[PDB]
């Protein structure tokens, strides 16, 4: 059999963002990205920006630095207790940032004194835990590196009592993270892309930063350069990953194998994606014109953790 192809209609919702990543939503609906890329005197200097969905001007709330260096932020989760943005950052490693601006780093060293590694994509399983890819080498003042061909990408847990424990190693280019639930809501698998193999890696969750049975979990077609990145759930536990340098994102059923579907872009290179709380509506980044779009996906997505109650 071939994958069946899907071609719905994509709308332009806001342009002119350096990398653009990180879409996300707030409790009270906003929507966020970041744009890792822009630099000032050939140096990071990385945006957290609101954009109004009615006009698409674009607000900076952010633009961290610590010590003088500046953060290339590139993936947010919204929390449930506190409206605040987690955001893997590929300097500064894990960040949170308020509405208003200001922010905090959360860790320079992980529960075993190692230095933090650079972060780039982060899921909040729905006990509060933040699971996270460090594709980059060592935080800042460490010279910016990311393992495109050498295995030192990484895997974090930010666990709720607070310890930023490393829980895998060895990854070339670790982007898209995500946590397949069971239907009455515990973590049940830790699904890791690896871009440039290709592959999705699957993880059986145990507990707070516990993680066994590694293997892989999902094949990503083609052989153009890139593959997996960003990815979400839909409410059926349908995974859809952006398979950047392919024009199309892949659809995988909840047990992983081969895409059950694809959905063609009109751009090459789709980067991270985010369901819009409560609808079918996908926003979804690209780098081909660093700009973002939406799409109508068959179903709602599945519930963030900062959509859940206590």
């Amino acid at each position: 059999m071939e994958i069946p192809v899907i071609e719905p209609l994509f709308t332009k919702v806001t342009e002119d963002i350096p990398g653009a990543m990180g879409p996300v939503f707030d409790k009270n609906g906003d929507f966020y990205i970041v744009a890792p890329s822009v630099e000032v005197n050939g140096k990071p200097a990385g945006e957290i920006l609101r954009i109004d969905l009615k006009t698409g001007k674009k607000t900076v709330i952010c633009k961290p630095e610590v010590n003088g260096y500046g953060g290339i932020p590139a993936g947010c989760q919204c929390d449930r207790d506190a409206n605040q943005l987690f955001v893997a950052d590929m300097r500064l490693g894990l960040l949170v940032v308020q509405t208003d601006g200001t922010f905090e780093e959360i860790a320079k060293k992980d529960s075993e004194g190692r230095r933090m590694q650079g972060c780039a994509y982060c899921a909040f399983d729905y006990e509060g835990n933040l699971w996270i890819t460090a594709p980059a080498g060592e935080v800042a003042p460490a010279d910016f590196t990311i393992s495109l061909q050498e295995k030192f990408g990484s895997i974090y847990c930010f666990t709720t009592d607070g310890q930023m424990i490393q829980v895998d190693t060895a990854f070339q280019f670790p982007a898209g993270i995500a946590v397949r639930h069971m239907n009455d809501g515990r973590p049940y698998q830790l699904i890791v892309a690896e871009q440039p193999t290709k592959k999705l890696w699957s993880y059986d969750i145990k507990g707070p930063a516990k993680i066994e049975n590694k293997k892989v979990w999902g094949h990503i077609p083609g052989t153009h350069e890139g593959g997996a990145a960003g990815m979400d759930f839909d409410e059926d536990n349908n995974l859809l990953v952006a398979n950047r340098g392919s024009s199309h994102i892949e659809v995988f059923g909840p047990k992983g194998g081969q895409p059950k579907m694809r959905i063609r872009c009109p751009f090459e290179k789709p980067s991270a994606l985010h369901f819009k709380p409560q609808t079918k509506t996908i926003f979804v980044t690209e780098h081909e014109n660093n700009a973002v779009w939406k799409f109508e996906w068959q179903r709602n997505g599945k519930k963030q953790y900062c959509e859940t109650l206590k």
